[PDB]
């Protein structure tokens, strides 16, 4: 078989590429290793950034998203027993972040790009990657169990924290920068009103507590805890009593808890790659970079990553200018360190780090204190949380 594009993973990022190449015309195959079910499990994101919001209205899937999405113009951030709004929309310019879950936007493409007839295959299992740098590279996997060869004009890695693309490419040829926190979120999703409308991160002596939502009558809350811990050692009545521990009294006295309909812990790292791609291959999304969740911007920079290679794609194949393709990892690295740095930021002012002297207690504290009693220190979250212009 042959394609013009070939698409690793049918996570949001492959599957909004494969929408927005579709719909313009460029004939592109999603492979995805595990089931359609397996992709839907996954809870994951709530907030969105404009951006995205847009992005999901130009690849023509934005109807559920207009009707149940929640768009919200603020949030808290909660320390030392003081509760501060950032008003992100008149401090960011008008701008505003949307609140819908992750699981949603998934379904919402695999629905569009179900009825679209365009190709997916999913549990293509043992995905290799060949003659990268050639002019017709392909892509060899197993359906059932016998090996199919698919072959292409470019790949687009959109497998992943764990997926085979990234590692296609020369080590030699790349340049990796990580950090790992010594702490995870233990999430926890339950079928309750939340208990705020709009979302409060907390730092508290004990951890961090974020309270989130998914909608009127389902939220989804996290607890900072150590990379040490089970999700077996959690129960549900463990976890709201330490939450409402980390909490405001007047906040944790108006939530309703209830019985989990998902628990699971997330560890914190920070992952960048330069450059983002190789030959025919151009990696995107999680495969490309990790942001700690803090600062909601892994799908949103999986977004923005997307919405460049999909223009520059056009660009290649209608007019014939596949040489600006090589601008691709120059473009999306200048949005990506700027969002690493704003999670990493928001990462060490909201938890409690292991070890930490009293000079560096005291200056956590008064970061919160100066940024959230400045209008300009104020501005500076509200511009990065509503997310920075795409270039
Ligand atoms: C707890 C938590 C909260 C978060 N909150 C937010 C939020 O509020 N806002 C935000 O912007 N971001 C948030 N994020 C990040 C966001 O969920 C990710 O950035 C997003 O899932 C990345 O999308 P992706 O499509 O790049 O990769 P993924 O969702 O990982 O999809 C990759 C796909 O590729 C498939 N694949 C892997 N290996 C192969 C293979 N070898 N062959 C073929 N297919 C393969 C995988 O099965 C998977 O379906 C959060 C993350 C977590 C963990």
């Amino acid at each position: 078989m042959k394609t013009q594009v070939a698409i690793i993973g049918a996570g949001p990022s492959g599957l909004l590429l494969g929408q927005l190449l579709h719909k313009a015309g460029i004939d592109n195959v999603i492979l995805e290793r595990q089931t359609p079910d397996y992709v839907l499990g996954r809870i994951r994101a709530g907030v969105l950034e404009q951006g995205m919001v847009d992005l999901l209205r130009e690849a023509g899937v934005d109807r559920r998203m207009a009707r149940d999405g929640l768009v919200h113009e603020g949030v808290e951030i909660a320390f030392a027993g003081q509760r501060r709004r950032i008003d992100l929309k008149r401090l960011s310019g008008g701008k505003t972040v949307t609140v819908y879950g992750q699981t949603e936007v998934t379904r919402d493409l695999m629905e569009a790009r179900e009825a679209s007839g365009a190709t997916t295959v999913y549990q293509a299992a043992e995905v290799r990657l060949h003659d990268l740098q050639g002019e017709r590279p392909y892509v060899t996997f197993e359906r059932d169990g016998e090996r199919l060869r698919l072959d292409c004009d470019y790949i687009a890695g959109c497998d992943g924290a764990h997926g085979i693309s990234r590692q296609s490419i020369p080590a030699e040829r790349l340049k990796v920068f990580e950090r790992v926190y010594p702490f995870g979120w233990l999430g926890l999703l339950a079928d309750t009103p939340p208990v705020s409308h709009e979302l409060i991160y907390a730092n508290h002596p004990r951890g961090f507590a974020l309270c989130s939502q998914r909608s009127a009558t389902r939220s989804r809350y996290y607890v900072q805890v150590p990379l040490t811990e089970k999700v077996e050692d959690w129960s549900d009545e463990r976890f709201w009593t330490e939450l409402k521990a980390r909490l405001p009294a007047e906040v944790a006295e108006k939530l309703v808890t209830g019985p989990s309909l998902e628990k699971s812990i997330a560890p914190l790292r920070s992952f960048v790659v330069e450059p983002m791609q190789h030959g025919r291959l151009f990696l995107a999304g999680d495969a490309a970079h990790i942001v700690p969740p803090t600062g909601a911007k892994g799908l949103n920079l999986a977004a923005s990553d997307v919405s460049t290679l999909y223009r520059l794609l056009l660009k290649a194949y209608r007019e014939g200018r596949g040489e600006l393709l090589e601008r691709y990892s120059a473009i999306c690295l200048r949005r990506i360190w700027k969002a690493e740095r704003f999670s990493w930021w928001m990462t060490s002012v909201l938890h409690r780090f292991p070890d930490t002297d009293a000079f560096s207690q005291r200056i956590q504290q008064t970061e919160l204190e100066y940024y959230l009693g400045s209008e300009a220190g104020l501005a500076t979250i509200a511009e990065n949380y509503v997310g920075l212009p795409y270039e």
